[PDB]
């Protein structure tokens, strides 16, 4: 019964759940899956998400995985309440297009080099691996590629998708939470309408109760 | 100006949207973009793509790229013209979320694997390589596991969305057709549901336009 | 009093940690936040300017290095709990024979113990598949290292003799670590390392920090 | 005549394609399909047992390896079309120094080359190069030394040493690296003038 | 009968043992282990240490590896004769802890880095091997921070541990030895306490003998 | 004399070109470069090799560098002193070309193989490091498939490239030196033409000079 998340709160994937939630200001459970002790690659996690990957969900009888199928079901199913976090005329479908643009460039072109890069300077460290500064290089020239596009975009709009922000902003949270810890930090404040988006989306009272 | 894909009529990604613009049986023209030379990466493909990947579109003055993107704007602004890509009840946001996680595991989980045993077993040899046997084991094992899983879940609906043939199945077709003329074909055959399942979509007559 | 810096999944905090329950002494565990930097940054950096954790407290005393603070308690509070050093703590050859298989856990168990449990459960742990070569490579150097310590435990009760000592209780959190992992075999396979691995790792001190 | 067992997108191959046309000499490609295992497989097996490409045969004589297979031309077919050894190819001095560009191609450059123009190619085009690209530069960097001096790598005229190297460079002008010819202004005319080739645009 | 090393008089580790055996002025015996022959890969070698390592050593009946188990017995079997290997109040807890830090930290931060740069830089031109020159500058830059912290404790402290010369300070002789004869030497001249230290612990009378 | 070679005589390079001139009878000096100086990276070296690795040679106002380079010129402007290191009819072009491919052949399928077994084997266990047993069998199955197809060719011929000893057997000499040391010796001894073959060439007075 309610709404139910399955992860775990450092997770970059369940905290963009927790945020959409948080922004529709919904009651729920987190349910905590101990990735230490593998209980997402065992039943009965398994049994919410065969690919073993936090976080599954749960709202009444509907069971979801994937963070980003689960935000868009948020925004959709609770459209009317909290913020708004599809476009201001969610049933203009060219808006929705190029929203979902959006989305996509997250997924494929700024979460895998944002991962690494907080793989390489944050969480070596917390064992004893010692960062690979040619990797660190190399993901830092990706990123500051895609940082350029955002960069051109946001002096024509206020947010990625437009006048306003949306799931396409919200996707790339936390990823950025863990890299203003780092000195991949200066990509961001180097490029002022970057600089000015990532201040304004990381104080945001939804984003500050994950972090 | 009417529709328009800028992409090569061998490419995966061009392929996925040729095929939902065959669907709704609409007029378009693609407009060939060589990658051999380059052109994918200098303008003024750049000025449609900043990221110079294959495909872009256009709607009238509506631009997008991001193949997944161009699909789901296909499948709602055509909705109700030829095959219908969405869920039967469109507004049904349950069934839009499952539809939605489906089209993530597509992506995800089954397009990089499917895409590096084409590289390996066919693209290879356009460019004087040997396929390297050690990856082609590799990803195959990783293959066999989402298979597995699309099999259970072919058991329990005709299609991987539900009853009806969706986004979520037209994905996956030109990865398949592809890995149809290679031995990697064993893993489909091997498998009963996903045998016809394969079967099914990609005797669509729009599947066979694109071959 | 006494505080411990450091995180409570930390191998070498667990070190310190069943140290102290051993000598049933009273502490504080103060959290330092790995996932956010805390040890690279001020004021961790002023107790251990290598931002490792742990760093640890005896009133003005200040120690970091794991097994540095191990001995340390052993020996400050030696007449109580139990005994960490050998039976007779002033007999120098007996002394000799532990520290030889200090060095051994820290040289020889240690760094492959930590590369296996890194590739078989911190990695998947964000999003990393397990490397099948690093995992064999380790595997084969772990099971030499056990080798070794299966032959030393057919001669005695325990690595360094008869008892119980800081040689095994070093040993023990990354023991904790691979017994949820395939690599628990090796252990298995092997009678008198398993012996010793069910009885360090059944201890009340042990299972405290689990 | 002679016969080439190879793939026309092959850098190996190409190399003795090029030296054939540059020689204005017949020949029959005959393709081995290195995507069926072909190369791995007897009858190919018989004319290389190490199943690389390209093998190579001329009359009744057999041979495999593109460089010994386009020295082989350049002395069998030495008075014809381009002369691809040393002008006085009787001078011993001369032709160690042609050999020992020739080495550095296959030791220096090639295996170089090789993994930047496939990583590269490959990322550009199906989704899937600094550490590399600081090692050709040292190379190019003592080419470009080399051939302020010299017209080409190995003295006046063009010789295998130069021709050796044409297919790799090829690839690695559809990629960024080419910024890399392009920086160095020797290195530069020497590319364009080797690539412009007939022979060279053939097998292109 | 007696003291006896087996090891080889060119070896790091066997060189530790030799400086605390000749700072106590005790008689012993080196017994040669033939490297280059793999004599320390086999028996009887094996039968004093199974991990194929040199330094083995003896003392009457006690057999004994690991070279800073070896000092350390050496520092509290003889402690009374020649120069004093522990602190100055050897029963004092605290100060003993003090020392251990910095053995710890030696074995621990120093010698994996310094070791891996005598490695390069002179062990691999005796064999005409090239040194990598990649591994030597990554390293370099982790010894400059070791060192950096050891400068900072030297502002402090006359050695290491305190005010005198310890088992912290010998320990790390041997391998500074062989670091005088490379480049990296600047990183101790560079740094003007560590810079006296070096040159206060590799003039002692015991270092020179081994040299 | 009027030939000098640059270089180290451990070094596998090197000795290839010390067999060739030893075979010829040919007067030289060997001038050892000082590796562990960097002499290799400065001037003047550099001027004799840009590339900075040993050999480098003279002959008079001759300048090379590259050993399988420098054995051929031995091989043709003293082709008549000494042992014939070319093919008996020296100006047959066929014949000539079966000889390259030999030494083609061990340049790129024996020579990197038989290197890397012994830098496992030879050159890490003299120091402290554990051999990498994978590297040492995947390594080995490679030298295998190479003495198989040698082992097929000495049934037909009694050296390498025809008839008689020539370059294309001498360019092994230093590496199989080596390997004759380690367990690796016995895919040699295994194969009965290939054994005989090792023991004729490295028997020979000029490959013993250089051991
Ligand atoms: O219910 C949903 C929905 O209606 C639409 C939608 C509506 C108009 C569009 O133009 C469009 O592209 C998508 O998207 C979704 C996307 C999800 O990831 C999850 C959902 O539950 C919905
Ligand atoms: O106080 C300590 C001490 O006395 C000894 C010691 C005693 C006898 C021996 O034979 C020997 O090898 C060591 O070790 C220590 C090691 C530490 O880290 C901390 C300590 O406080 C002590
Ligand atoms: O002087 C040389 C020479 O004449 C030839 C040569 C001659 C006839 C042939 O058929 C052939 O293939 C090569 O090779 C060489 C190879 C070198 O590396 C160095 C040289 O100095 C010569």
């Amino acid at each position: 019964a309610g709404i139910k998340v399955f992860g775990h709160p450092a997770s970059i994937a369940t905290r963009r759940v927790l945020i959409a939630l948080h922004e529709k200001n919904l009651d729920f459970e987190l349910v905590h899956v101990e990735l230490k002790d593998g209980e997402h690659k065992k039943e009965p996690f398994l049994s919410r998400n065969p690919f073993g990957q936090v976080p599954a969900f749960e709202d009444g009888d509907l069971k979801l995985f994937e963070s980003r199928a689960i935000t868009q079901y948020i925004a959709h199913r609770y459209e009317n309440q909290g913020t708004n976090l599809l476009q201001t005329d969610s049933k203009n479908i060219s808006q929705y297009a190029i929203m979902a643009i959006g989305m996509q460039v997250e997924d494929h072109q700024f979460d895998p080099v944002a991962s690494k890069l907080a793989f390489e300077q944050i969480f070596k460290s917390i064992y004893g691996l010692t960062t690979d500064e040619a990797v660190v290089a190399e993901e830092e020239a990706k990123l500051a590629k895609v940082l350029d596009v955002y960069e051109a975009r946001l002096k024509e709009f206020k947010y990625l998708a437009g006048e306003t922000f949306t799931l396409t902003d919200l996707h790339h949270i936390p990823a950025i939470q863990y890299l203003l810890g780092t000195p991949t930090k200066k990509l961001f404040t180097e490029r002022p309408r970057v600089n000015e988006w990532v201040a304004e989306i990381t104080k945001r009272p939804a984003s500050e109760k994950v972090q």
